[PDB]
């Protein structure tokens, strides 16, 4: 049983310059939303058709006036999109919103730069673009989001950010909860300031370290609740926070088994009383309240902050148990004659950089060839106190070898796209490319990322010559979103900005 966060507590952000506790909102307790699955245009056993719309709206998230929003199929949010491994995936990806963005796919193993949905697949208002991919990957959580170069952090603020849900056959077999919305549910966690109105206001919270709101907003609902009708209860946690980390664990020091991870299922089930989860880590747990009787309440914290109630109503005993082993993990083979790559991230604030450097969108900042895993050295520079920096590859599902030449942690033995690392730590991932393209690799603290901790590297088949690739350009950005706010490219504000203009630097 880990009783005890694993990241180094000197680094955590509760000792950021400018920390911004959590405070419970005066707000009354409603039942927690949850998504609904996005209904297929059209569904076979082989091929499944979705239209996905951003789109602005409205949502009631305190009494009085409505916080306007955008989202997925929705006005907040996005209704949960639901992808089988080895079916040929449709999409419609349609722009309803007054400004132009991005659909990424995160933790997708699908090609880039144009599927993968990053910095260089712009969608623009009014249009609708094609794409299909089939998911040659293991089931799992993963999530969509924008992904604007610039600013991710803005769109994701606004509200565009979806759970995705991957599922595969051998998941299928085992004995999980998996009746979506009523024992299996996403904990979607995120933060946000409400201002006048009960709007929300981006530029005046804007801080290039990263951007921290005092109230908690769990699937786009405040001080929520959920009624449990099941002994056992499958948690999807997704830190879809701009910067705040969680530190997870209920009242009564409860136990939770997590089984699966950003990627994959945990090898084994890991049993917890506390988790703490970086920008963009998913963790899926398995909650058992057979210790509590009927009309009881157990509350989920992060620190000394309440976040959730679960209410306790009748439910039928369950006799299941977890299998030793949930997974079995086939580790690719890396050929001795690769460099290991070693990447730095370094700074903070407006300086913020990788292998000292900010973001270019049209610079390639490394190449590897596909189909060959390569050891990655992930180095976080920040000196102590410092933070942890939650390091993120587009285009990959990595494993985790080593944390400063030590075992990951306990939750760290399956397929994950995000890890954080500790200021002065080095970790060593297995990182393989299946598929040529251009994909990102950055921080997941999305000012951060904003403000230019980010990279791309090309992938490529060996057996064919370069391929040439239509990349974003940041006077395209610019003249696009120009004409789109009804001004003059000169008095656009994007997040990051801030950050390359006081380095005296540009993307
Ligand atoms: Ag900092
Ligand atoms: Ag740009
Ligand atoms: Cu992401
Ligand atoms: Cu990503
Ligand atoms: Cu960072
Ligand atoms: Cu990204």
């Amino acid at each position: 049983n880990y009783t005890d966060y694993f990241f180094d507590e000197p680094a955590f952000d509760l000792h950021d310059g400018g920390y911004v506790p959590l405070e419970v909102s005066d707000a009354p307790e409603k039942p927690l939303n949850v998504p609904p699955l996005l209904k297929p245009d059209k569904e076979t056993a082989t091929d499944v058709y979705y239209t996905v719309t951003a789109e602005a709206g409205e949502t009631q998230l305190l009494p009085g006036a409505k916080t306007k929003t955008w989202g997925y199929n929705t006005s907040l949010l996005g209704q949960t999109i639901v992808y089988r491994r080895g079916q040929h995936t449709h999409v419609t990806l349609k722009n309803t919103l007054p400004e132009l963005t991005t659909f990424h796919w995160h933790g997708a193993n699908v090609s880039g730069p144009y599927v993968d949905g990053g910095c260089h697949a712009p969608v623009y208002p009014g249009e609708s673009k094609h794409i299909d991919f089939t998911l040659e990957q293991p089931a799992t959580t993963l999530w969509l989001h924008a992904h604007p170069c610039p600013s991710t952090a803005e769109q994701v603020w606004h509200g565009l950010a979806a759970m995705v849900i991957v599922k595969d056959d051998h998941e299928a077999s085992l004995p999980l909860p998996r009746n979506y919305g009523v024992d299996d549910i996403p904990v979607i966690l995120q933060d946000r300031r409400f201002h006048e109105n009960n709007q929300w206001d981006y530029r005046a919270d804007y801080d290039p370290d990263g951007v921290a709101g005092p109230t908690a907003m769990i699937n786009g609902t405040i001080n929520p609740y959920f009624d449990v009708t099941t002994q056992k209860v499958r948690l999807r946690f997704l830190n879809g926070a701009n910067r705040r980390e969680w530190r997870l664990h209920f009242a009564d020091d409860l136990p939770f088994t997590q089984i699966g991870g950003d990627g994959s299922l945990l090898p084994e089930p890991v049993k917890f009383t506390h988790l703490m989860l970086t920008c963009a880590e998913r963790a899926e747990v398995i909650v058992d309240f057979g210790q509590y009787h009927e009309g009881d309440e157990v509350t989920l914290y992060t620190d000394d902050v309440p976040l959730l109630k679960f209410r306790i109503h009748a439910f039928k005993p369950d006799q299941t148990t977890l299998p030793d082993k949930l997974f079995d993990v086939k580790a690719p083979v890396v050929d001795p004659a690769l460099p290991v790559r070693h990447v730095v991230m370094q700074g903070m604030d407006e300086g913020v950089a990788i292998d000292g450097k900010k973001f270019a969108m049209q610079r390639i900042d490394a190449t590897q060839p596909i189909g060959k895993a390569q050891y990655w050295d992930v180095t976080n520079s920040n000196d102590a106190p410092g933070m942890v920096h939650p390091f993120h590859v587009h285009g990959t599902q990595f494993l985790v070898l080593s944390r400063n030449g030590h075992a990951p942690y306990p939750n760290e033995h399956g397929f994950k796209d995000t890890i954080g690392v500790n200021p002065g730590e080095t970790v060593r991932l297995l990182v393989r490319f299946d598929l040529p393209g251009v994909y990102m690799y950055h921080c997941h603290i999305i000012e951060h990322l904003d403000g230019g901790m980010m990279a791309q590297i090309e992938t490529f088949d060996p057996a064919k010559p370069k391929q040439e690739y239509k990349l974003m350009d940041m006077d395209t950005l610019m003249m696009a979103l120009a004409k789109e706010r009804g001004v003059k490219p000169s008095e656009i504000w994007m997040g990051g900005m801030q950050s390359y203009e006081k380095m005296g630097m540009k993307m």
